[PDB]
C-alpha cells in the first residue's frame, strides 16, 4: 500500500513511542518505518487492543497507544491514517 522508500525511513522515536517499543522487545534507538510497525502491532496483539468481531478495529483510548495517536479507536487498513499518526511521534534521520 505505502511505497517502500516510504517504508524504509530511517527513523528516531521520541521518547513516549520508544518507551512503548521498548516494552515489546526492541532494542535500539534508530528504526526504520517497518520496524516501527511490526513492534507496534506487536503491542496491538499482547494487549489484545482489538475488537473481538471486528478485528481490524482497534480500541486505544485511556493507552499510551491512545496517547501516541491521538484516536480512541481506528481500522488498521488505513494506512496512510496510522502512518501520519506515528509520523509525530518520531524525527526522521
Ligand atoms: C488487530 C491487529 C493487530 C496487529 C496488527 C494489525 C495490522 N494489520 C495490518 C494490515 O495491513 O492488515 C496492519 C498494517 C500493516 C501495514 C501497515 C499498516 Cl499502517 C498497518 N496492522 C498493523 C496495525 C498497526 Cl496500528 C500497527 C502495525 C501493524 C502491522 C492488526
Amino acid at each position: 500500500q505505502i511505497p517502500a522508500s516510504e517504508q524504509e525511513t530511517l527513523v528516531r522515536p521520541k521518547p513516549e513511542l520508544l518507551k512503548l517499543l521498548k516494552s515489546v522487545g526492541a532494542q535500539k534507538d534508530t528504526y526504520t518505518m517497518k520496524e516501527v510497525l511490526f513492534y507496534l502491532g506487536q503491542y496491538i496483539m499482547t494487549k489484545r487492543l482489538y475488537d473481538e468481531k471486528q478485528q481490524h478495529i482497534v480500541y486505544c483510548s485511556n493507552d499510551l497507544l491512545g496517547d501516541l495517536f491521538g484516536v480512541p479507536s481506528f481500522s488498521v487498513k488505513e494506512h496512510r491514517k496510522i502512518y501520519t499518526m506515528i509520523y509525530r511521534n518520531l524525527v526522521v534521520v
